[PDB]
């Protein structure tokens, strides 16, 4: 037997950082969960009990904190690139670093219509994420995403004209509820290294905001023919607005809300045009994915 | 042996309701999870296998949907009171109904600065809840709450002057992070029945809003001496603003964020006045509770 | 306003302890999650920012570890009683301690048919719990429980003869699936203090084992008329076998498995006597409770 | 823009099946959660709102139930292969089916030392899983796994001789706790189609049992030099015992248990040889992966 692939590191490293403006007194907080996995010439730790090639996972944890102390942690694409580059430059035998960062929301509170200098609310479970793969001699590959964005529209969704055979019971519909949790990923063109990532820093926050805005506006405004058709419209728009993106991937569950026939009870009408009360279904759920790239 | 207490019913009943304004085209959605447990002369179902006294839990589920079809589901204090009263009036041998409702957030989307007629976002995991106990001959007892409101302030929290003995290692501090998940409950004066609950309908939403506003403003503005002192200030204010409330209860975890000493690494300064990077602690956590009533 | 009730302490304190037999080389592990909440003359910490009355929650955490170092942690009824008594004896102004312990399963591995001296498996998510309330001048109240015991029987469950009215759609049945997660609590007679708890130490593990054995055998063997009737049989037996128990409480969800009518597809028969494939329902669920005491 | 990749289907389909032996009266239950995602000539559903190419996700759900009614659901490798093959054969334009199955434990109860004919316990949260990819013209690729197997050993784990630099604080150790949740995957050689999968049916359960047995015995008996070294030993053995396996992958968290220094309290000794009470750490955790194949 032989080691075909190996990686190891530290997962679930929670990090908080505060920035304090001495002039204005305003404080800004960042909170993330970080995972770093390393690859390189480490097979002998597996096959020969040779620990000399192991950068201890505990040391990786220390490094994340030190790096956060000495560098900006925003945008996460930059922080991830700095963190990954550190490992491949510092250790001769480490040739790839894989950094995943989940950013948690701490939104500044408005108290009596004015922004508070040091108080924050977790205003959503929505996350902003990055995956950064730093590979020696091959540059920096970055996938940015948003996830956990939960939305619902109560009308202006349709689903008709699908395949019908002996396995089909679903009725065609011209008016249904559509609800989903959005997971959207945009993949950046490969960067040559840190200098290039730094050159594009302003684009990271702007592209996240664009992806979010396009997702929300398209969801709200599209008279949806299917989840498939609506998600494609979202992806097309994002690719149009940022040329440094190579692909956009969406993964959308279809979180079903079922009509409840109450006609058995005093002829109560609660279906079709009369539907007011519905049963949200926890499971099963449709799951629709697509990756959109350039012609 | 004897049955000392018994209750039974249906839990985890998910309900969605839509209101459609025909004039304006605006739609409004409500989503809840409902639990109803009944008590009464039902001991023989336990001791003698006498199912004749059992209103089937499946029938309770049907009743929740029917009641939602035929009545307002907002404010939840009203819906809960209607639902509970139904069971005690309809069934001679059922003498108490216990209704718990969790309301989920579906906040209207703003698209290009204007409110969208039929699109919504789950803008937080914060819940608004009610517990309604409807007891035959004893009226309606209602406890309203908010829960899952997660906040953090990065300064203006202190904790010093606590008891010090041979079990104490905690250092006194004049500047720390304070973060919590707020669970706040206000207990209404007993109502005589549905007519009285209906008479006070406008007070329910207003009191929820007040409790939320007081919680946020007090958290943000108090230079906190302890979680204990800050939460008391919140409760005092709520009781002052709504005379129909008898008690306010808060249950607050103290979600710790620890300093990280980095001095071992090149004399890096990251404690006290120099603290920028912290380690959020998943567990353990302080847990502070208090119930405040009138003199 | 006035403080009507207050308690505070540390929750989610994870503790592991190992016992090493020097003679045999056998090791035994215990893992628990502990919560301790205190009450006493502490109102001024809330109303006056008087921290002098506060035993810091951090100190409570330290105390749990120290107490685990210096005492047996099994049975948990004993450990909880020791821990609670410590706080009321040590601090003049603390008058009640509320200790909750969740015990996690670490079951010794069998390797090649023999018990391994130091390797363990989490063989179930089932917990053994205690709630110990130690109140100055009022002794020690202990509630022992098991929870998270998930079982299913595929036949020998019935449900017929329930109330039928205009809210009822449920069909009577003489053969259904019954599945539940068992939560069973037995309440001990009040103990005068630690000496008395110590006097009964052997009864704690024995009564837990009896409660578990009775629950499993009754579930498996009863041709169940309802969840209500089966759970009463369990409680009756436990009370018969341990005279120091005052009450037994069961809380059982009815985790529904629905028939799937497949007759629309080539006349496939999958209902009644022909039912083979079912749809487990995540929600809603029945919830049945009862507290059984002595005549 | 163009569709680069697309797949869609139904996730979280819960399925239960019962087998009833008419001769012996013994019943056997199976419970699974199934996901099926399809690929093929479906791009126009995304780009042109052409639903004619969509096999509705609801129909996929129906198909899972029908297929479970008409076929064995064990071993899951077989059921998954049948289910996947159905979609590629039935629909001309569907060219790949991706089937994921999670099998839940329902272990027959022993009552008074004898196996009960129709009562079961969820004796662990451990799962047995399969991923089956059925691709038209390319056969059937099967990855079998176990996951959620949680183990702990209290001694006979070491970790010393790792890299030490200015980022390192971890002390070398010759005696520590090792605890992990095992995720182990074995990848079968490609099968040409259903006939070949059927030919190997007995090997599936046997290989699962072997993988489990090897994992447990190796964990218990290895005087572990590192997680890396121990996991390699496991993988090597599995590959030796089943020639139809091409690779074995392990993913193991290192769930840390920290010593607690209590020396500040009355010189209490609880470190090194005196360590009895430890603090289990919820996060962060080491994460160690490896894929082992043949020379
Ligand atoms: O077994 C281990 N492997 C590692 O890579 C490691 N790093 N810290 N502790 C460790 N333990
Ligand atoms: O055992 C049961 N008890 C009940 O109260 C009930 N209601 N519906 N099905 C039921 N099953
Ligand atoms: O606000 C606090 N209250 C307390 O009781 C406490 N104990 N430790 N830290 C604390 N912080
Ligand atoms: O938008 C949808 N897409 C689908 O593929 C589907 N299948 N059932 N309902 C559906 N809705
Ligand atoms: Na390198
Ligand atoms: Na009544
Ligand atoms: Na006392
Ligand atoms: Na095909």
């Amino acid at each position: 037997s032989a080691v075909k692939a190996a990686r190891y590191g530290k997962d679930n490293v929670r990090v908080y950082k505060v920035h304090k403006d001495e002039k204005t007194g305003v404080q800004t907080v960042y909170e993330m969960t970080v995972c770093v996995l390393l690859e390189g010439e480490i097979e002998t730790s597996y096959t020969k009990a040779d620990n000399s090639v192991i950068v201890a996972t505990d040391s990786i944890k220390n490094t994340i904190y030190i790096t956060a102390k000495q560098n900006p942690v925003t945008p996460p694409e930059l922080f991830g690139s700095i963190l990954g580059t550190h490992f491949i430059e510092k250790y001769n035998h480490i040739h790839a670093a894989h950094v995943n960062i989940v950013c948690h929301r701490w939104t500044r509170m408005d108290i009596d219509g004015k922004p508070h200098p040091h108080s924050f609310i977790r205003d959503s479970e929505e996350k902003r994420n990055v995956q950064v793969d730093v590979v020696e001699g091959k540059g920096i590959d970055i996938k940015s995403s948003l996830s956990g964005l939960t939305v619902l529209k109560s009308t202006n969704s349709q689903f008709w004209g699908f395949l019908r055979d002996e396995y089909t019971t679903l009725k065609e519909t011209w008016d249904r509820i559509l609800s989903t949790d959005v997971d959207a990923t945009w993949q950046w063109k490969n960067f040559s290294g840190l200098q290039e990532v730094r050159s594009h820093v302003p684009k990271f926050d702007a592209t996240w905001a664009t992806a979010r805005e396009v997702t929300l506006k398209t969801f709200a405004e599209d008279n949806s023919a299917s989840v498939q058709a609506t998600m494609y419209k979202m992806a097309e728009q994002i690719l149009a607005r940022q040329q440094l993106i190579e692909t956009v991937e969406y993964s959308l569950p279809n979180k079903h809300y079922f009509e409840i026939d109450l006609s058995w009870h005093k002829g109560l009408q609660n279906t079709g045009k009369n539907a007011e009360v519905f049963a949200p279904q926890s499971d099963p759920n449709g799951l629709i994915k697509c990756t959109v790239g350039r012609s």
